[PDB]
C-alpha cells in the first residue's frame, strides 16, 4: 500500500498538484498520495524544511516523501533522492508517534526525493541517511523535462517510480555527502543566560508563535517546565509566563502561554486566542528568552 | 474499504494534517481519508458543527468522522467517540442524498470521534445517538500524549483504530448523556410574525449569506416557495424577494435571490455575484424574515 | 482503480467537496477522488477551463475529471458529459507527459462531465470529442437535485457513476455538437508585427504571468527561445528579456524572465521573485509581446 | 480683507497648496486664504465641483474662489475667471446661511477662477455669471508658466491678483458661453414613481451617503418630510425610512435616517454611526428612491 | 485680533470646514480662524475633549474655541458657550507654554462653544468655568438651523459673534451647572501598586502609546523619571523601560521609551520608530503601570 | 504683515499643530502661519527636506520657514535658525515664481528655524546662507522646554520671535558650517549612458513618480524635450516615453508621460491616471534613464 507524502510550494489554486499526483497514479496506480501541505512561501528552502522534517515518524514504513521548492526548475541540477536513516522521535518530549507507546519505525524506512538545493538539510540533520542518490534516470524523469515544472518532472514523477518499487539506488549515480546542497541553520546564540534566537514559523491558522529555541537549548540553559520565562519579541514586544505544556496551562482565555510546540520547540500563544495576528507577529523576528 | 473524514482547525498551510492522516495510514493502512475542510474558525465549535453536521447522509456507512478543534488540548479533557443514530435526511427538502431516491442509510452507521467541547451538538441533536464513549484507551490514544496536538492524539489516532474496527465500546467509559458537552443553540425567535435569526454563515467563496432560520423555522410560519418575504440583515437591510429554489431564479445576474440552501436553511445571496463580500456581511449579524 | 479528478468552484472552506466526495466513494467504493482544485472564480467558465484543459496526459486512462462552476445550478440546465478524442501532448514543447519519452494515452481514454456551460470549450477544443451525452438519467442524477448544488447532483454523482463504470451513452441522450455551449476565445491579434494578447492567469502563488500568447503564436511569428523580447503588460509596461525556458534564465534572483509556461503560453516572472503581487499585475490586463 | 478659498486636487502632503500661497501673500499682502479642501479625487472635475458650488452664501462679498483640478496644466488651455450672479440659498431648506435670517450677498459678488475643464458647470448654473474672461494676461498668469503646475500659474496666481483688485475684465478677453466648459450632469430619471440617481458622494468621515436626488426631485414626485420611503442602493443594499430633517430622528444609534443633506439632496445615514463604510458604499453607485 | 480656534468632526475633505470658516469671516472679519483639527473620529466626545483640553495656555487670551462634534445636529439641543476660569498649566510638567517662563494667562480668558453633549467635560474639569450659558439668541445663531449641519449652525456662527464682541451671557440663558452635559472619565484604578489604566490614545503618526494615567497619577505612586517601569498593554505586553523624559533617552533608535507626553500623561514609545503601528495598537487597550 | 510658513511631522490628526500656531500668533500677534505640511514622514529628515526647500521664491521677502521633525527631541540638541541666502529660482525651467517675469527675492530675505539634524542640507545647498544661529536664548525658546515637544519648543515658538522681529543674531552663538549638520545627498550616478538615481517621492495624490535626477543632470547627458527615454523603475519597469514638458503631452489618458516635475526632476506619470498607485511604486526603488 504505496504512499507518497508530497509537500510543494505549488499551491493548491490550480491543477499543478493534480498534474503531480495523476502522473503519481499513473506510475504506481495502487499509491495513496497524502498531501503534507502545498502552501509553503515559495523558493523558501528552510521553511519548507520545517513542513517535512517531522514527516517520517508518523507514516507507515515505506513512504517516499516528494518533497518540493524547485526555484532552479530547468536547469541541469537534479534531485536527490534519499533513503533515511533513523525516522526519529519528535515532539515537546521526543517519542514515538500513535496510540499507546506509539509506533517504532524501521531505520531505512523512508525516503525523500527534492531538489538538491538544500530542502532536505533538517531531514538529513534529524534523520541521518543510509544512501543519496542523484536522479538522473529517464526510467524516472522525463527525457525532456518540462523546463518550469520540475517539481513534478524531478520529484513527482519520480517519487512515484520509488513508491512504485523502482530500486533507488537506479535513479542514478550515487551523491557524496558534499553534494547534497544543505543551508545554514541559524544557530541559537547565548546572549548572557538568555537564548536568543528567531521567530521560526508563525502556527497557522491559530496565530501561535514558534521559536528556533528548542527544549534542548532550553534544557542547556537550565529551563524546565514550570520556569518563568520572559520571551521578547521582535525586540519590542515583551511577554512574560511560566513554561507550561499546553495553551489551557495559561488559564483564562486570551491568556500568555508559553510552552513547547508539538515538534520540540518553545512558542508562545495566546490560550484559545490568536497571539500573532493581532500583533501583527511574524516569523523572522527575534526571539529573545531569559528566566 | 473504511473511511475517515477529518474535519479540524489545523489549516492547510503546514503538515499538521499529514501527521494526523499518515498516523491514521499507519493504524488502518487500507483507510481512506476523507478531507471535510481545515479551516473552520479555530476554537470555534459552533461553526466546526456546522460543518461536520449535514456529513453522515453522503458518506458509506461505518464512516468514522474525526472531527476536531481542540483548544483544550493537553488538559484532562478525553474525547467522546459516539455512534449516531439516524443517518438524517438533509438538504433544502429533506432526503437522502445521491442518484436516483438517494442511498438510505442505515442506523448507528456512523461514528464521530472529537473532543467532548461541544463540537458535536448539532450532529447530536439532528443524528440522536445510540453509544457514546469517553476516548480513554491507550489502545487507541498515546500513552503520552503530544500536549499541544489533542488533534492527532485525541481523535486522529482513535478514529483510525475505530476506522480499522477497534470496537467503538473499548475506547472507554461509556459517557452519561450529561457528560456530553453542548453548545447552547441560540433559538430562531418570533418577534411578531417575523422570525429573528442570525446569519449563520458566509457561504464562501461565493458570498452567500446563511441564516440560522431553517426550513422547518419558515413551515412554522407557512413560508414556502414564492412567498415574498422582507430579509432584513444586520437590522437594516430590508432586502426583498420571494423565496426561491435556487439562485437563477432572481433572474438577472447579480439580482437578489433568497432561498433555501443545500442545508435546508432560510439563505440569501445575489444570481451569479457575491452578496456578502462587496458589502462585507458577516456571520452574527441580525437576520430576519417575514412575508 | 477508477480516479475522478474533481475541479469545482465549492472552495476548500466547508464541508461541500467532502459531501460531493462521500457520494463519490458511496457510488464508486474503489475511486480515488483527486482534487484539481476547488478556489477556482465562481462562476467564471473561462478560468475553470484553464485547470482542466492540460489534465487527460496526466492521468490513467480511463479517468473521469468532475468538473464544475454551476451558476445555472437548480435551472433545467443538464450536465454534459463527454469522452474527450485526444489526450493531446502539452508544455512548452508539448509531450507526452511522465517518465522517459512520457505516458502515450489512447484515444477515447477519458470523459469529463461538467454543466454544460462552456466550461468544457478548451477542453473539446484541444481534445475533440468522440462522443456527448446530456446527463438526465436517474441512475446517474438525484431525482429530486439539491436546487442550489447541481455542482455534486449533476457532476459529483454522476462523475460516480461513470468513474463506476455506467456507460457513458446511458446517461442521457447525446447532444450534438451545437448544444454544447462554448465560450468566446479571445483571439491573439496582430498589431503589426507585435502579437497582443490578455495576461490570462497570474500563477499563483509565485505572481507568475501567463499570457494567452501560446508557442504556436511566437513560432508563428519567428520567435523561438534566444528572441530579445518586449513584452508590454497593461499597456504600459514594456519588460524585455530573451525568451528563454525557464526562470533562473534570468540571472539574478528577481530578475526578469520571458519563457513559455508548463502550459506552453508566453509568460513572464522574475526569477525567484514574484512579478505580479508587488506591481499588482492581474488576468485580464493587456499583454503585447514583439521581437 | 480680501479672501481667497482656495480648493484644489494638490492633497496636503507637500508644500504644493504651500507654494500657491505664498504666491497669494506675496500678490495680495491683506489676503485671508482659506483652504475649502485639496483633497478632491485629482482630475474628477465632477466631484470637485461639489466642493464649490455652496461656497459663495458663506463667505464676505468679493470673495475669489481659487477652485482646481488641472489635468490640462501645461497645455494651451487658459483658466476661466468668472463674476457669477446669484450668490444663491442653500440648504435642506434653501436659505441664506448665517445667524438670524442669515446673510444675504448682493449679487455679481463672488469671483471664480478655474481651469476651463468645466470644474465649474455647476457653479455657473446654480449661480449664473454676470461675465466670464479667459485668464491670459502676463499681469496675472507667468509669462513662463510651469507646465506641470498650472493649479499654481493659472489659478492661485491670478486669483491673487483678483483678490488684489486686479480688474477682472483685464485678466484676458471674454469668454462667450459656448467657450465656458461644461460637464453634462447626469440627470435623476423617473422610472415609474421611483426617482433614480446616483449616490453623488460619501461624505466623509461619517460614511453618510448623498445622492444627487434633490429635494425638488422630491417635490417633483411628491415626497416631503414624513414620507415612507424606500432607497435602494447598488441595485443590491435596500434600506426604509421615512424622509427625516435629521439623523437623530432615525431614533437608536445605529438606526437608518433618510434626509435631505446641507446641500438640500436625499441622502442615508445611520444616526451617529457610518453607513457607507461597513458596507463599502461608494460614490456611483444607483440610488433608487420610492415611496 | 480675534481668534477662533476651530476643531470638529468634520474632515477637511470636503467643504464643510470652509463653509464655516466664510461665515466665520463673513461675522467676524478681522478673525484669525485657527485650525486645531477636523479629523476626531465623528461622535466620539471624549476623543474630542483631549484635542480641546489644552489648548487655552497655547492661546492668546480672548480666544474663542469652537469646538464641536454633533451628532443630536438638528434637534432641539442647543450649544453651550462657557467662559473657563483657569487657562492652566499642562505638559508633563505643569507649566505656562512658550518662551522663557512661558505667557502666563489670565483667568476667564477663553470661551469655548460647543454642543452640549460633554465635548467640553475635561475642559470643565480641568480650566473650570466662570459663566456657562446656552446658546439660543438668533443674534447669534439662524433662526432656521441647517439640521444636520448644527456644527456650522451651533457653533461656528455663534462662536464668530463671541469672537467680535457679542457679549457671552446674551448667547442665551444662564446653564446651571447640572445642565451642562458631561461624560464620565474613566478612573485610574489601583489593582495592588499597579496603577490600571488605558492608551487614551495613538500619538498618530509617530504610533506612540498616550495612556490615561496622568503625571499626577504617578506622583501618588511616588513614581518620577528613572523609575524602572513594567507597562503592561493590552494585559500580556509588560514593556519595561525607566520613565524618561524623552524618546531618545530609550538609547538606540527602535528602543522602547516610557515618558510623560506633552499633555502630562504617561506614555510608550520606541525611540524614532513606531510603537502602536506595527503591532495594531489601539486606543482603549488596557495598560498597567508599577515600579 | 510677517508669515511663518510651517512644515512638521505632528500630523493633522490632533492639536499639536494648533498649540504651536497659538503661540506663534501669542509671540507675533500678526503673524500669519501659513501650513507647508504637517504629513511628512516622522523623523525621515531626506524627506522633510523636500518639502522646504523649494518655499523660499513663493514667498514674500522676510518670511520665516518653521520646518521640524524632532526625533532628537528632548535632548541637549538646539535648533539651528539661519538666514538664507538665494532665494533661487526653481521648476523644469528654472524661474522666479509669479505672474509676469515672476517676482524676484532679494537675498538673505528668509529665515529657516530647524532642528539641526540635516533638515536643512537641501536648503543649505540650494540657497546658501548668509548666517547660522544655535538657538539658545531663552528669549526664543522655553527655560523648560516639554521633553517630547521640540517642534513647539525649539522651532514654532523661536520662529515666531524671528516673525515677530526678534533679530537673528541673538537667538544664540554662530554656528560654524561644519556644525550644520548634513545628510549625505546620494549621488546620481552615471552607469554607461544611463542616469542611475532613485524614485525620490511618489507625488501625492496623483501618484506621480518623481526621481532624484534633475533636469542639469538630463542636459549634462544632452537629454532635452523631445528626447525618447527608457526610463526603468525598480530595475526591472522599462517605461518609454519621450521626454515632455507635460502630462497631457502622452495623449490619452493614462499613456506615459516622462517629464519635469515643478521642483526640476525628471518625473513619470500617467496622463491623468495614477502610475505609481495601481502599481504600488514607492520612493526609494531604482530610477535608471537613458537616451
Ligand atoms: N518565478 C519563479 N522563479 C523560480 N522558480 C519558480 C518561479 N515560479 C515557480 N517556480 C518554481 O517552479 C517549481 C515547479 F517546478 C515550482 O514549485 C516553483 O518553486
Ligand atoms: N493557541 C491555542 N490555544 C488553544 N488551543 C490551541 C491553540 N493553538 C492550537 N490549539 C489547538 O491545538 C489543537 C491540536 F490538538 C488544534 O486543533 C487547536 O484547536
Ligand atoms: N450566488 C450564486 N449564484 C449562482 N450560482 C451560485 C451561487 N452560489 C453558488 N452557486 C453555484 O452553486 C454551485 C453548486 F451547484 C456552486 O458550484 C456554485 O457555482
Ligand atoms: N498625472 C497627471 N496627469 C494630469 N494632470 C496631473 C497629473 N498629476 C497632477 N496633475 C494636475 O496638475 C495640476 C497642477 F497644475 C494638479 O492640480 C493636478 O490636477
Ligand atoms: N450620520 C450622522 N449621525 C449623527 N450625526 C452626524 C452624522 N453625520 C454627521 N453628523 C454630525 O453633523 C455635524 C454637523 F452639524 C457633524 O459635525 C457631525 O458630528
Ligand atoms: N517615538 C518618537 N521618537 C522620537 N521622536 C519622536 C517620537 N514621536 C514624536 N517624536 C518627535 O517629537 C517631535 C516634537 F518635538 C515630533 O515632531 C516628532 O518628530
Ligand atoms: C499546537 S496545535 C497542533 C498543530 C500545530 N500546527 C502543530 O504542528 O503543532
Ligand atoms: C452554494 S452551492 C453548494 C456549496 C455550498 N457551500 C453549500 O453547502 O450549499
Ligand atoms: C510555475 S511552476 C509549475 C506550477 C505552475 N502553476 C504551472 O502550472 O506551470
Ligand atoms: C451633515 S453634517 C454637516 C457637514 C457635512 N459634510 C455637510 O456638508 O453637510
Ligand atoms: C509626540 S511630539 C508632540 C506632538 C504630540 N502629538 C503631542 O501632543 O505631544
Ligand atoms: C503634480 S502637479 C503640482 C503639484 C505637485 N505635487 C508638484 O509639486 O509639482
Amino acid at each position: 500500500r504505496p504512499i507518497i507524502a508530497f509537500m510543494s510550494d505549488l499551491g493548491t489554486t490550480d491543477d499543478s498538484v493534480a498534474q503531480c499526483k495523476g502522473l503519481m497514479y499513473s506510475i504506481c496506480p495502487d499509491v495513496t498520495v497524502v498531501d503534507v501541505c502545498h502552501s509553503m512561501t515559495p523558493w523558501d528552502v528552510e521553511e519548507g524544511a520545517r513542513y517535512i522534517v517531522d514527516l517520517p515518524r508518523f507514516f507507515p514504513e515505506g513512504t517516499v516523501f516528494a518533497t518540493t521548492t524547485y526555484p532552479a526548475t530547468g536547469t541541469t541540477t537534479r534531485s536527490v533522492a534519499v533513503r533515511i536513516k533513523q525516522a526519529a522521535k519528535g515532539g515537546a518530549r521526543g517519542q514515538w508517534a500513535g496510540s499507546g507507546a506509539g509506533f517504532e519505525r524501521a531505520e531505512g524506512s523512508y525516503i525523500y526525493i527534492a531538489p538538491n538545493n538544500g530542502l532536505l538539510t533538517t531531514v538529513l540533520e534529524e534523520h541521518g541517511y543510509l544512501e543519496a542518490y542523484e536522479v538522473t534516470s529517464p526510467k524516472v524523469i522525463p527525457e525532456q523535462p518540462e523546463p518550469t515544472f520540475y517539481a513534478r518532472e524531478m520529484v513527482a514523477i519520480p517519487s512515484a517510480h520509488l513508491a512504485a518499487g523502482f530500486p533507488l539506488s537506479e535513479v542514478g549515480r550515487p551523491l557524496e555527502d558534499h553534494e547534497i546542497v544543505r543551508f545554514n541553520r541559524p544557530a541559537v546564540e547565548q546572549d548572557g543566560e538568555a537564548l536568543v534566537g528567531v521567530v521560526s514559523a508563525i502556527d497557522h491558522p491559530f496565530g501561535n508563535v514558534w521559536t528556533n529555541i528548542h527544549r534542548t537549548d532550553l534544557e542547556k540553559a537550565g529551563i524546565g517546565y514550570g520556569a518563568r520565562l520572559r520571551l521578547t519579541l521582535d525586540g519590542v514586544l515583551p511577554f512574560e509566563a511560566p513554561l507550561t505544556p499546553t495553551f489551557a496551562d495559561a488559564g483564562e482565555i486570551g491568556n500568555i502561554a508559553i510552552y513547547l510546540n508539538s515538534r520540540g520547540y518553545l512558542s508562545i500563544a495566546r490560550n484559545a486566542a490568536s497571539l500573532a495576528y493581532p500583533y501583527h507577529l511574524k516569523e523572522g523576528m527575534s526571539a529573545r528568552v531569559e528566566a
